[PDB]
């Protein structure tokens, strides 16, 4: 059983020749709303994939936060510890190019309020991995943890959006999940470049800030591991439509390959096919794989 | 009054991909080039209409009335089964933005009725509505005896049909090169807007020249936010032309106007008042 703790918001998305550069006003078109945010995609993400799963975080009392919290029970994800919020739920305005590259700006609304004390201890009981993200505040996150270890789940910290991190939440997590603006931003000095070699050489660097199993996700190059391992691990070739919820694939797969008692290779190897199957459809959520699908890329 | 035709929009920590600029704002205002070049006139104590599309949708219902509590004329603003700005600003005012058109697309020729035309002075223009809507809206204002001002922007290339159609063709440097070709490095400027060429070419912190041969210096200001600059500055000087100012003392109009729409964040807010514009006078 995954509990996920994190973000809820409602994406506003836009197909558009080319992103923006600074000062650039750029035309686009089939302008689109679905539900989204962090926490809610790998929620989803791990229902699709066929684990159980709760979502714990905030939405708005509008129109929007009522299209949250159903979208996510819908998609048979426990919404018990959805809690409704005075003011608008989160909102993100997401441009997507021909390439599927993809540029997201987060309006944090209700996600803002989620306070340590909303956490109840029941949420936690009997969960075998806690799933976090950074779309809420890093007080509630160390509390997460706490909660988590207290009943015994695995701490799976997703630090993303990209953020600075206190030692408080480095030394609690079990396994630390980054891109590699995260990476990065965490270690100084990017990998601008790839060789996997490179970012196997800044996760172990990330490493040496706690006692985590280390993954660095590297989108076209799949990811890397410092832990009991020091190993590379293969995107699958696919047509990438829209790169959106990726990482939401990813992080929900590489969870429930845990929860479902996978080791890192094998849960590893399924996370880049979830990741992969991701870019293929276009929009956040709506692109998210089920378990057959998945399994179908891995069997090849 | 002034008849505007053209666009509204609704103008509205990230995931960095391609990159995003270090900054936090865009929340909910009324704009688009059309809307905002209204509102300057309204603010400016113009009478104006607004004569374009909006959506079904929450925000069509408040582009509409927002126009109106400005001091717009909102009678010929048709409901549509609306356009979009999402707008990205950092602290230093550098912006990103992304326009999704929605009923602004919708906007055809047979839309334009004559009435909306009767007994105005200027019709103003801009490019964010079909071409071919544009050359009607044109046509429509030479018959009810208005000046047609063209505000060629966004920057397009136009046929040599339209451009021959209008008595004033408002542009800034990259329209201006657009047009001809080869950006003024500047005047040079100047030579651009007369192989050009009534043909007014803005130039921001230099102002604006004009040939039908001068140039009117910009108002010194501190700019924080360029947003609007030219909606204000092409409001402004419609508004000076239909109140009869010659073209030396609106062009003076529109530069501060224009400058005094630096000196506030974002677009529709940052429009200058009468009062505040004859001051900087
Ligand atoms: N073009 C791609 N081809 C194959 N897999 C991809 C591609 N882009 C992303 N992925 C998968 O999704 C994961 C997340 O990619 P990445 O861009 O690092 O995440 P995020 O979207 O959080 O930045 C990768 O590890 C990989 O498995
Ligand atoms: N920094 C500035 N200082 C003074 N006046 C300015 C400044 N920026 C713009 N303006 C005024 O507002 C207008 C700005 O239009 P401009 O920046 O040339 O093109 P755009 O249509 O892209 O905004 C006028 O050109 C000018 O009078």
């Amino acid at each position: 059983m995954i509990l996920v703790v994190g973000s809820l918001n409602m994406d506003l998305v836009l197909r558009v020749k080319r992103l923006p550069r600074p000062g650039e006003t750029v035309l686009g078109e089939d302008y689109q709303t679905h539900p989204g945010g962090k926490g809610a995609n790998q929620a989803v993400a791990i229902a699709r994939l066929g684990g159980k799963v709760r979502m714990l975080g905030r939405v708005g009392e509008d129109p929007f936060g009522q299209a949250l919290k159903s979208g996510l029970a819908q998609e048979g994800v426990d919404v018990a510890w959805v809690l409704e919020t005075p003011g608008p739920s989160g909102t993100a305005f997401i441009l997507v190019d021909p390439e599927g590259q993809n540029q997201i700006a987060v309006a944090p609304g209700a996600n803002a309020r989620l306070v340590p004390e909303d956490l109840p201890a029941t949420a936690f009981q009997g969960v075998g991995v806690v799933l976090l993200q950074l779309e809420i505040p890093l007080e509630t996150v160390v509390r997460a943890a706490a909660l988590g270890r207290k009943a015994g789940a695995r701490i799976l910290l997703n630090a993303a959006p990209a953020h600075a991190l206190p030692s408080e939440i480095l030394q609690s997590v079990d396994l630390l999940l980054v891109n590699e603006v995260e990476a990065a931003q965490l270690t100084e000095a990017s990998p601008p470049r790839t060789p996997e070699e490179a970012l196997a050489l800044a996760r172990q660097l990330r490493g040496r800030a706690p006692q985590a199993q280390v993954v660095l996700t590297l989108g076209a190059q799949g990811a890397v591991w410092s832990g009991t391992e020091e190993s590379h691990f293969p995107a699958f070739p696919v047509r990438a439509v829209d790169t959106t919820a990726a990482g939401d694939a990813f992080a929900g797969a590489l969870a429930l390959g845990l929860a479902e008692g996978q080791n890192m290779r094998a849960a590893l190897r399924f996370a880049n096919a979830a990741g992969a199957l991701a870019t293929t459809r276009p929009g956040a959520q709506p692109s998210l794989p089920f378990r057959d699908e998945v399994e179908a890329l891995l069997f090849g």
